[PDB]
Formats: C-alpha cells, sequence, structure tokens
C-alpha cells in the first residue's frame, strides 16, 4: 500500500478518515490522514478534543500508541520512529482554546530515533506559527514517561506534570498533559504551549500532524 | 469489489458506516453505507450537520470530492459520475430543522454526466417527500462552482450564493451553501429547499443518498 | 485475515475502533475492537447508548446484525455463532447508570449454537462482577424475538418486555430492551439487569464483548 498520506490524496482519497499506510518494515498501520486542511495529506499522529483517552501512559504504551479511532490516541513512538525514519516529515501542531480561538505551531522536519536512544526528538527549524515556537527546547531530548525517567530533572518529570514528553525539568509545552475541561477546571501544568497562553493555561483541543 | 451499498448488505455488511467501494476503473472508494433506512443499501455522498467543513470550493475540489469521513464531506462529481453511469439509483434527501424535525425528498433516478458535460444533472421523477419537490428545476441543468459558470444568470451563482450546484438563476436547493448554527445565524442564501422551509431559512443536518 | 482482536493488538493495532476479521468461511467481518480495557483485545458485540437504534427486530434481523458503527448495534447471531464455534471466548458485560456508575459482569465462556438450535446460549460460569449474575439463568435457552418465540412461557416474551433475547419466563437480563432517556421516563421492562440496579431501572450505557 502506500507510504504516506500524500500518496493517498494523490490516488484519489480525498475524505479525511483513517487509511492503511504500508510501512517500510512491510507491516500495515492504521492512522488518521487530514486530506482537507492545508492542503491536504497530514498524517494526524496525537489529538485531544475531551479527555475520554487516559494520556498518564507508562513506557510500552507510548512506544506502541494507544486511544480511540472515534477521539482521542497517541499513535505511538515506534510507528513515528518507523515513519521517519526515511522522507522529510514537516510538523503542525493545532491547538484551540475554550473559544474556538485557533492557533497553529509549524516546524520544517520531525524525526523521532530509535528506541536506544529512547525516542529521541529531532525537530526542525520553527518556520511559522500564531501559536509560537514551544518545542525547539525539547529537540534533542529523550522521551520520558512514569517509569522511564530520561531527563534532566533530578525528579520524574512526567510524575511532575503528569505527562509524557521529551522533557528537560520540565517543558515548554506538555501536548500529553491532563485533560481540563474549562480553565476554572485547569491544571497547575495541563496541556500547554508556554508561548502561545502560558504554562498552566491549557487548550480544549490540540492535534500533531505530519507532511 | 463491491459496487455499492446494497451489495454490501447483500454480504452481510449490516452496520451503518465507511466502507471501500471498487469502482470500474479499478479505484478503491471509500463510502458511507446507511443499512438501515428503509430497508439500508443507501450510499450517502453528501452530509451536512456542524459546519466544520467549507462547501466553497473550486472545481477541481468538487470534482475530486472533500471533507471528513468523521462529519461533512462531499463525495465528488467524477466520483458520482462513475457510480451512476450504469444502473438506476433512487435519491433520497433528508433534511432536519433546527428544532429537529425531519422531513424528506426522493426522486426516482439521480446521475451525473462526464466532466465534458460538466457533470449535468439527470434526474428522475419527484415521487413524495415531505420536504417538497426543489430539486426538479435543477434536473438538465451543468454544475457551477466559483470558478466555473456554467449556469443561466449573467452572474455566478455560485459567488451569488457561496455555494456549488446545478444552478440555474439560481436555485431552489442549495445543500452545498454555506452552514448556520441557527437561525439568528442564517444567512440570506444558505442550506436551503424552497419548497420546505424557504430560502434563507436554513437545515442543521442535510443528507443526500443513493441506491 | 486475523481471527480475533486480541491477534489485531499482537500486531500493532492499539487504537480502540472498527477492524475486519476473517471467519472460518472466509468471509470478511467489520467489528469493534476495544484495545484498552483489561489489557484490551475486546471484540464488542453489542452497545447501548443514546437510543438512536430500534432493537425491537425480526429474528432475520438479529441473525444478521444491524445498527450503526457511530453508535448502537446487534452484531448478528450467526456472526457470534461462526466466531464462536472455535473456542475460549470469556464474555465481559459493561453497564453504565444514568449518573456514570459503571459495573461489570464476566463469564468463563460465551458460545451460540446455530440456526437449527436458534442460537441457544451457551455460558460459562459467572467468575466475578459488580453488577452480580444475571444472565446464568438464560444459559442453555434458545434466543426468541417477536416473530419467533421459542421461550419457557405460555406468553411471548420478547413482545410482552419489547426485546430480543435468550428469554426464560422472561428475564434476569434485558440489555437489547427499550430504550429510556431517563428515569424518570423508565419502562416497566427495559435494558435491566436484575442483580444490579434491577428490573423497571435501566442503564444508559452498555457494552457485551468477547475475548
Ligand atoms: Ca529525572
Ligand atoms: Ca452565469
Ligand atoms: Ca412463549
Amino acid at each position: 500500500g502506500p507510504r504516506n498520506c500524500r500518496e493517498l490524496l494523490s490516488q484519489g482519497a480525498t475524505l479525511s478518515g483513517w487509511y492503511h499506510l504500508c510501512l517500510p518494515e512491510g507491516r500495515a498501520l492504521p492512522v488518521f490522514c487530514d486530506m482537507d486542511t492545508e492542503g491536504g495529506g497530514w498524517l494526524v499522529f496525537q489529538r485531544r478534543q475531551d479527555g475520554s483517552v487516559d494520556f498518564f501512559r507508562s513506557w510500552s504504551s507510548y512506544r506502541a500508541g494507544f486511544g480511540n479511532q472515534e477521539s482521542e490516541f497517541w499513535l505511538g513512538n515506534e510507528n513515528l520512529h518507523q515513519l521517519t525514519l526515511q522522507g522529510n516529515w514537516e510538523l503542525r501542531v493545532e491547538l484551540e482554546d475554550f473559544n474556538g480561538n485557533r492557533t497553529f505551531a509549524h516546524y520544517a522536519t520531525f524525526r523521532l530515533l530509535g528506541e536506544v536512544d529512547h525516542y529521541q526528538l529531532a525537530l526542525g527549524k520553527f518556520s511559522e506559527g500564531t501559536a509560537g515556537d514551544s518545542l525547539s527546547l525539547h529537540s534533542g531530548r529523550p522521551f520520558t514517561t512514569y517509569d522511564a525517567d530520561h531527563d534532566s530533572s533530578n525528579s520524574n518529570c512526567a510524575v511532575i506534570v503528569h505527562g509524557a514528553w521529551w522533557y528537560a525539568s520540565c517543558y515548554r509545552s506538555n501536548l500529553n498533559g491532563r485533560y481540563a475541561v474549562s480553565e476554572a477546571a485547569a491544571h497547575k501544568y495541563g496541556i500547554d504551549w508556554a508561548s502561545g497562553r502560558g504554562v498552566g493555561h491549557p487548550y480544549r483541543r490540540v492535534r500533531m500532524m505530519l507532511r
């Protein structure tokens, strides 16, 4: 089958939805392709919109992916590593506050290193975005989870901020953070983007996507 | 190798959802099959429900289709043309107002001619429906978008009414029109069925279905 | 094709949703796999919520399955019989009252006999469950619908209680029973589990699943 969402689109798959990709190692993977936004051809690998899915999960869970196709999910670190082995994939982050105001952030490339290197983030340069840049700090850093502490803190940031991310100590972004249904409900550390609304001021809806 | 939704149902696909058809041309086509309404086997080729998708699109977009399997879409004029080359597909239109009342219109056949003929509508007679007949006028007319005006107006109906359709000068129905959440938000030209709620009094939800 | 949901999970299908299984007879079957609950790998064959789907159906409807991938459904007695002829399927029932209290029941095995045997329930022992046992009484009984009365009563239990089930002199469980949006607007007989909330006190959400 197809290697990515751009190729599905070219062959006339014009509706956003769940499609199979054939990974380089010859394995099939269900992914959500956004065929509509910004030209289309985006592979959505993370999505937050209602708090129905628990994102405070272990190393194996984040490695393999988890969640619901109808709602919230993380595609999986190993899938992201395999997809990003070859090709150049731009990252688009989409964020929406409780007022429906949408902001964005675009990076030239996105790649994850392998499990041996703790799925370390290799991020390209920030090109444009109304949300601003809150991911560059995390470039070069290992992913850490509650049961796999690899950060640069003398504590475990996954536990501290209740998430999983390429933590330093701890973050400028935490998009896999704990869901809050409004503001009054907001956590001390939530689904935050520092240079957008700042730490402790979360978003209602989030997507991360590659093309 | 299934060619439509009734075929799928015959083979035991009894739950409404997204399936793949195979076009006579050798292309796989995700479609929504309604497997219950009036015996089931309906291919839904247009849906509106929340205003999340922009429907003011070019000739090319409408030709190839656009939208979101999870929400609102147009399956695409070339797809509809290829589906309807042979066989005779009945058309059912479903309409839901802001109160939640549902009305309907049924036509004996629905077929689109090729792109060479501007995806001209060929429509059978209205048979019955509580919505009334607001499509007959459009039978025998070419499709029109903002960048390809084939209508019977001195101006471009698609631009005037902000939609795409088999426009005359301009319409009795406009189901690809601009979304409105209420009818306080209603545009002068919206998602309209003239014999139902009238021009300028839109519907919250719409589907167009063949079989 | 894969034989069950745990085999899919095993192969990297970690997001809950609709996958195809391939039955002994080679017939591909769309099913919902829950890839999370109790470690994931559950095939959900029944789901109630909202009440958008009519569950008062014929023998042949229950045989074939009906409903909506998006919402409520019954997968099909014939499907279940086919799945369940090669063995070891634990049953898990999930119940949710009108505020959001979830209850459960587990049975070691679940199997449906063929049509000639009226899709008779063959149920293993009740292992544990906060909802208590309400299905042990229906084990060994034939399925019945309004147009096929096989029950242990001088009356027609499917019509009397407005559902379809392996009724005895009717039920200790009535999960395919009529939907109540609230109590307030409950039913003498509804989506009930006697050892739980009890007859006349329905649930809002329900799933029946196999692993
Ligand atoms: Ca640390
Ligand atoms: Ca004109
Ligand atoms: Ca009887």
